[PDB]
């Protein structure tokens, strides 16, 4: 019922995807979205600034990251460095997780790498399939997201979106 | 809630694994747990792949051959083209558990097959730390500690199950 | 200075970018270069079917393979797979190696994945870098390669060739 | 060739490590051996990320942080931006050796960093069976086991670095 698309943006190109994300879960009935970015560590910020422990209050969180040399970027990790006070208490453990990314290739290993990162926190992860990359939403970023990967994108907010419903 | 433990037993570790993670579903009310193994190239059944599409979850239990699921995993997982054009899998639950083998990899061997999953569109679960918070591994002789995760595992999935398809 | 391209095509799309490969190592000058593929385990096959051991003769091998969900195929796997008396013996210990792949997404997850499979045999990887992916030429595959991928995949042919001439 | 064995350490685990490897290296005809850490947030000096153009192998050595690199090493990859612009590391020999970390991911820990290696077109060294192949480990009190095979990367890599540079 609670979910959470958390982001990072560079050039504003993960920010365009991360709405896209946030449009298809509110296609869900009894899903509660809500956008918010992590803080810097261009194009004009604009959704609110998260603070780590904020995580633990959502069903299901979708992280939008640029990647940086087919890793998450250094905010998006910084940001989940400051996680360790809900990794000892449990506070993620089996909520649903989900990623979307953007390049800066690598696009798949920047997925894969973040999953990693959330199941020490015991989150459930969410991959998209063939409905690429399979792993989950990306983009090519001046080249602006395509009505195509905004598509994807959308489909995968709408998809966890549902999941959170069905599980909570 | 239709649980399915698929695995693979090259010495015995990963059947002693795989009793454990049913065992541990077995506890959760409205689960009814099933154990086959792969076929070669044991009291278990020999799974075909196209019943997988029958099963609300599926524990995949399988030894690692550098860094890498057994061949004999592989070789099932590689047949699944027809499951996967058809979306068989999308959507049902996964999880995995994993030996180690010569130069280690059981961690490797675990996402590798996260991977192989996320293109079926199965939901990936890890088991967190409640050794990596990946699935249940043995260093096989499975240890009692091993095995009581393994058990945690069956249970955590199938309850994941249970709630969300009864 | 000797160079294999190794590869299996279910396609052809695969074996149009091996003789790319091929065609840019070919451009060095003392480089040895030769082209098989792995037995099947359609397009007509083209090039001679290498044995496992072959593989030995070689100071640099760049290996070509369609993805099958994010791995290497089940037919380059088996080939590899039949190399266990050069392991037992370190017959490929410090040879190059490289890889170049297309799909059937998960064209990096089979590029590193491939690596990890060679790093048993101690080969010694080379990636392409920037010069996506870094990580090796790939393709989308009914659609053939592009004049780009295949730029990408001659290019990888002759800096890996060069490598093997400036070592041997 | 120059050979920079660059390195963070916690507790001093990985500093032994890179000693080692270091020791390795410097076995090396015509091998010139530099240690150096990244910086905070030891009698090494501490490196600048510019100063790596200068070399013709580095040797990246650090702790695991739940399946990854350590976070300062990450950052301070993290901005070899100018680095990758100008391709200053491209062809250039990398090599990895790793810390374990709670819920293990040594190998993790490699593997991911020689993805980052690859992004700067580095040529990527493992060291086979001659733990895991992908690198020296320390399941880290490093052992002397563990520091012999730290010594052979060390010459194994260096080896490699003189005989296509000088
Ligand atoms: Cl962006
Ligand atoms: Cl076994
Ligand atoms: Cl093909
Ligand atoms: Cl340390």
């Amino acid at each position: 019922a609670k979910v959470l698309v958390l982001y990072y943006s560079m050039y504003g190109h993960i920010e365009t995807m991360a709405r896209a994300v946030a449009e298809g879960a509110s296609k869900v009935d009894g899903a509660e979205v809500v956008v918010k970015r992590v803080p810097e560590t261009g194009k004009t910020q604009t959704a609110p600034v998260a603070t780590p422990q904020e995580l633990a209050d959502y069903d299901a969180i979708i992280f939008g990251t640029p990647t940086r040399f087919g890793n998450m970027s250094g905010q998006m990790r910084t940001f989940l460095d400051q996680t360790g006070g809900l990794w000892a208490s449990g506070a993620l453990y089996g909520k649903l997780a989900s990623v979307f990314s953007s390049t800066g290739g690598g696009q798949e290993q920047t997925i894969t790498s973040t999953w990693t990162t959330l199941a020490h926190h015991g989150m459930v992860i969410v991959p998209i399939g063939y409905a690429g990359t399979p792993y989950g939403a990306t983009t090519i970023a001046s080249r602006q997201p395509s009505q195509e990967e905004l598509s994807i994108a959308r489909y995968q907010g709408e998809y966890v979106a549902g999941l959170a419903v069905k599980l909570n």
